[PDB]
């Protein structure tokens, strides 16, 4: 293989297009919006993903458009964007380079559910707060991820450092605009999406990031629909037929003709055994049927079930010294400024 150079307009910085040089791709992805590939930077060698995309020459590209503004220790970065022809004769291809991130929680989780072994709790926590806080993150500036899944979440396993990435669904949400409501994977998609709400919140993020929390704890997928209508009942029964109230507030124009009573099945006896309580209690309170009642991902970083990742004696599993948890900066605070004092122990104050 050899060298390819591209004029690339630098991700978050000035619109100062420089010469950039790559070698070693490889395909590691793909999808509606076209291709992913892994590349190394003949500069440094630093390993790269480039997604390359149809972009249509006239409208803009909403997913450019929210990383360009995107700075965030758990979100991958938009090094550069390039344009590219091919393939399409006459037509153009906008390419994101970005962080590459070699593993991912799906495949984490993956690897000991076929050894019928459960992730370690300690990973739990330490995958799922850096979660919440790249999720608080985008919230703060009101862009709803819309895809949070166990794919999308990436993982170096050497430092336990978590990036979200795929942010083909994100739309930075307007209080009047209308959304579609087939949105995020059917495992991971909130109970108001499924009643066709078009005005809903940031709050089906943390819908989703509660599956993702149960299936760690579970092993499996906690509620496997095996169609988007299905998905309503599989939540049924775990939590319960949603009372009209309920559904009076996922969407109010009552698209609800489907299911039969169901009581709820106790939060203790859907998970094993030997299940952390705080785990459970967390859960529990991302999971509800109520958008509103949903905790805000900065609640959730507060949560008691992430105490031992503020203890100043926390070394992960492999020695090392656990990534920077409590770097807030301010837009990360500015739903709830005073959880501070709770989210920057005192053994992490300047
Ligand atoms: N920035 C990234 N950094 C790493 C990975 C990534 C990491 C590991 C794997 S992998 O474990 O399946 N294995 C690894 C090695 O070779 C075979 C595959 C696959 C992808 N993706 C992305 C990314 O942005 N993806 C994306 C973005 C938008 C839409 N759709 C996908």
């Amino acid at each position: 293989s050899k060298v390819t150079t591209v004029v690339a307009t630098p991700g978050q910085g000035p619109d100062r297009p420089q010469e950039v040089s790559y070698t070693d791709t490889k395909v590691i992805g793909n999808g509606s919006f076209g291709v992913v590939y892994q590349a190394k930077l003949c500069d440094s060698g630093e390993l790269v993903a480039i997604k390359k995309v149809l972009q249509d020459k006239r409208f803009k590209n909403r997913e450019l458009q929210i990383m360009r503004k995107l700075d965030h220790c758990n979100i991958v970065r938009l090094r550069y964007f390039f344009y590219s022809s091919g393939e399409k004769k006459d037509e153009v291809y906008l390419n994101l380079v970005l962080d590459y991130v070699p593993e991912t929680v799906y495949r984490v989780a993956r690897h000991y559910s076929r050894a019928k072994q459960t992730l370690p709790v300690i990973y739990v926590k330490l995958y799922m707060y850096q979660l919440f806080r790249s999720l608080a993150y985008i919230h703060s500036f009101g862009i709803c991820h819309r895809d949070i899944k166990p794919q999308n979440l990436l993982l170096d396993p050497d430092t336990a450092v978590l990036k979200l990435c795929d942010f083909g669904s994100a739309k930075q949400l307007v209080r009047g605009e209308p959304n579609v409501s087939y949105i995020c994977s059917r495992y991971y998609r909130a109970p108001e999406l499924i009643f066709g709400a078009t005005d809903y919140t940031s709050s089906i993020d943390v819908w989703s990031a509660g599956c993702v929390l149960a299936e760690l704890l579970l092993g499996q997928p906690i509620f496997p629909g095996d169609s988007g209508v299905d998905q309503l009942v599989e939540i049924i029964k775990v939590l319960g037929t949603p009372t009209r109230e309920q559904i009076r507030e996922m969407n109010p124009n009552y698209t609800e003709f489907k299911f039969p009573q169901i009581k709820a099945h106790p939060w203790t006896k859907v998970f094993r055994p030997r299940t952390p309580p705080e785990a459970i209690a967390l859960c529990s309170r991302l999971l509800e049927y109520t958008p509103t009642a949903r905790l805000t991902p900065l609640e959730a970083c507060a949560h008691s079930f992430f105490d031992e990742l503020r203890d100043p004696n926390v070394k992960l599993p492999n020695g090392r010294d656990t990534p920077a948890l409590f770097n807030f900066t301010t837009q990360e605070l500015s739903s709830n400024p005073p959880l501070a004092t709770i989210l920057i122990p005192p053994h992490a104050r300047i």
